[PDB]
């Protein structure tokens, strides 16, 4: 029930507003003289969606192969008393064994971090057994809403991963893999 | 259950981050030469929380006595892949019968607009009977979390109103009333 809400409020309150735009984000950045012909930024927002853990804020400390590159242009909007709502995203370079596969506008779905916090907040009453179905149904609902919303289904790709045990998991390869897919 | 999540994710994902700061927002704006001694902006974020209707985006069209004044300084942060998350708020002037009672940093709680949208989204399965308990428990949970979070309890005031029938309701007086309260 909780994850359901957050997925709807993430789409309606954020994606539903910035997915129809943001094409010029990677248009101006890739054609900037200080990076002209140095990787063309991809046409979509790659959302990192962990499934077992709380979302980290810094990508460098999470995966060494992940490296902060730069920040793309900012935006504006009339949002609940904010006639100029600034939207900003940060570009990252996927460096797999020194070899940089590429760079794209990247960010984690923030509502996923909030539904993890809820489990260690005894007032919210969210339990760790439900947690699994929560983070999962947040990605599921975000995939399901993106299906019924074709104007949002494109312009964004979802990167979900489950790494509970050790299998040299790398959240950096998942991205490079998803970019080459289509 | 849904409203519960949104209130937690609004605090943890937005208020819990910008309430400890934002004091300098009204400090620099009130002392700007183009407004020096023309109303000192209040020290808190006044959140508009309707209880029966969907939040409007524009305040002018909602209440004539409400009038857009200006926008305050912007902010930055390390948020899920965004090393510079821009936070921006807009100041409004409460004009009651020509007489401007004052001006303060104002905005509607955006998660309230999303929980209304959910009622007319048959996929989300949210019903209009629950809607009442939803919008209500979103404000209730936001008041309850602000009680257990003293570092956030201050620096913000909640303005909840229920106007289903006609009683010349004015969402402009509610604000001026709340500012003089303390
Ligand atoms: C209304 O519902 C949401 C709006 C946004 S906007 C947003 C970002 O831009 C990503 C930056 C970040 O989150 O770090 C994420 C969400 C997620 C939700 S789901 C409800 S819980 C919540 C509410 C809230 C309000 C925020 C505002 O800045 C106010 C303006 C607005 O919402 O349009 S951020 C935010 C984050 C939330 O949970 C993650």
């Amino acid at each position: 029930n909780v994850a359901h809400g957050l997925a709807w409020s993430y789409y309606i309150g954020y994606l539903r507003l910035i997915l129809p735009e943001l094409q010029a984000r990677i248009r101006t950045y890739n054609q900037h003289y200080n990076n002209l012909l140095r990787g063309a930024v991809s046409q979509r927002l790659y959302i990192l969606l962990p499934l077992d853990c709380g979302v980290p804020d810094n990508l460098s400390m999470a995966d060494p192969n992940i490296r902060f590159l730069d920040k793309l242009p900012q935006q504006t909007g009339d949002r609940a008393g904010i006639k100029d709502r600034v939207y900003s995203n940060s570009i990252y370079e996927l460096l797999e064994n020194g070899q940089r596969a590429g760079t794209c506008v990247l960010e984690y779905a923030t509502p996923l971090q909030t539904l993890f916090a809820m489990s260690q907040y005894s007032q919210a009453g969210f339990s760790r057994e439900d947690r699994l179905e929560q983070a999962k149904l947040f990605c599921r609902t975000l995939e399901d809403i993106l299906a019924d919303a074709p104007e949002s289904q494109n312009n964004c790709r979802l990167i979900a991963y489950q790494e509970p045990d050790d299998s040299s998991f790398s959240l950096s390869q998942e991205v490079l893999r998803h970019l080459r897919q289509e």
